């Protein structure tokens, strides 16, 4: 696994922010990151997990991937903490009918309609405000 | 809720194709989207799924949004269906030390992470490559 | 679903007459509209309902597609309601060997046939008739 | 009843096509009539049937029409036939607060809405794609 | 339902404000907006909802009509929630004595007792003060 | 209490009409209304009643308001009386982080949304038409 990742997130303001992780540990089939900016501390922390489920040689089952990117924060009030997560469940069929293809383009689907991240092509529908219109719990 | 949708994915190369959905039904606080391609038949189709578990105004918890990007398939031998998922769920907390940039970050977040879709910024690391080692099952 | 409909139907000189209805409920894949014009009462409503059973995926089975058109009227004297209907069930098997192409031609037929509103194509059958002489129960 | 028919349907375009049907029999307020075209054969045919139920004279009741569309398919492989279908159920009171216009008005409006076959009127909704929704399960 | 609101309030010295609200989503036979000012939020949002309780055909029984407009406030010392409302029960018969006409009567003279807000007219009584005077929990 | 109102409705054309209540009773915390006009009589009454719900001083929770404007109607044919109604419930929370402009600023918007009779204030919706849509069970 990568031993730091330094991933695009949103600012106050929106803007496109750098997010930097290190690899904390790595279990069976799972990976831990931790945030390293100066905003996550151990009270508050912003984290990373992900796991494969792996089913056995064959044809005949479905992989599985849990990737978890959570962020905590405390009250003004209380210091209490709550949490905020995106939380991902990829499921890959193994029947040869599928392929790494239709994986991609799931996740390149899911990223343009939930973040409106897609790349350019001629007739795409404008998914950038999408984030803004999901985080206002509304549909686009 | 839109009444449809080109969301960008990917084709048997990996490069970036439209994919068309158009609206199912409507739900209170429920979406369902069906793809409108050649690709997707009623037999086997491409389906899209949005939930929201809102708790009552005067309760505090975490809301929370589900999203679910399918397509099955069919095997070749006995048609027998099998399906390919990515489900997503959004958890965000009543608490106003929370708020929609920081539900937006950890869209973009994900996105970057796994679909390696971010926007441009100065020294992210190249994710362009992490869609296809999670479709192989290893972590970046 | 649309939020509103301008459907044709007839008045009372049988005069093609614009028939608006407003999109009441959508629930659970079912699609209730009311009709908005003054013919319609609180106690003797016009009414239209669409239903979705879909089946699982699969090459096998049927799905349908349920609808009610409905117009309440009040006895003269008693004023108890009896309701007269257009109920329609669509049954689209799941064999590849079925075209929406061969459910939307089914749809076209039965229009021509027991409404008599058909395209003009060369050589049909004078349909306009037809609706007639089935209000006076009588075979075409 | 006529002994034939050149009804309006779509082929694999959706492009407005006559098919032909021919009047086979009559019995016992039963019409029933075949395809005469290519598309179908005696394995896998075309059919229409059509039946009254009609009450004793009286102010009391409801008449029925009943009819059916039928297009049998083979299965590629096990050659089972399995047939797609749209029925129609006509519901007409006795009441004298109904009218054959009012029979004519939800037979016309069944087919705006379900065929998308409506007379042309100023300020209607435009229902040639709902067909195609249909076919699809999906809610206009 | 109509997808978005502008609905008259007061501000904090009771001057008349817009309320801006949005169509979240249409459920059966209810509606739900959501407040998208900059004072709304998840944390403490403004909200309203409508439901219909429609009761079968006929002359029988009695219609009813739910609203409620809330709004979430959280405690300047704890950040604890506590919500404010306005419900609303319409219920309209169905016996033909009873009036379209009727039903509006009593909702105009409900806004002018509670709200303050009717039309001009000789002799009204001045109701300008009656909202203030029900926000002390004194009668008019 | 006030002795005697002129409050602000509608006859059968929808034109504002004075009604007119006089103060029947008041009970403590509780106030009862009866119409003056030739519409209500003992048999067939227009009401209206006021109702407090104050918690005791020491305990935190919600105080009430309940207000009720009724018309009662007898059939023509038998006499039998049903009754319309339009009831009112304000929940006012006793934290000092609500206040009467939030209190009255739910009265207002209420009054728009459901019987169209707010102030002018610009880019406000057209409500002069919701109050007859309610009437007829219609979302506006």
């Amino acid at each position: 696994a990568a031993p730091s990742l330094a991933l695009v997130g949103a600012n106050s303001t929106l803007a496109s922010t750098l997010v930097n992780y290190s690899l904390r540990s790595q279990n069976g089939n799972n990976v831990d990151y931790v945030c390293t900016d100066p905003d996550s501390t151990l009270s508050a922390p912003g984290l990373i997990n992900a796991k494969f489920d792996i089913k056995a040689p064959g044809i005949t089952g479905n992989d599985r991937i849990h990737a978890n990117l959570r962020k905590v924060v405390l009250d003004e009030k209380t210091n209490l903490p709550s949490t905020g997560s995106v939380t991902i469940q990829v499921s890959i069929p193994r029947n040869p009918a599928w392929n790494a293809s239709m994986t991609v383009s799931l996740l390149k689907q899911a990223a343009d309609y939930l973040a409106g991240t897609s790349a350019t092509v001629s007739g795409q529908t404008d998914t950038s405000g999408f984030p803004a219109k999901w985080a206002g719990l509304m549909f686009p």
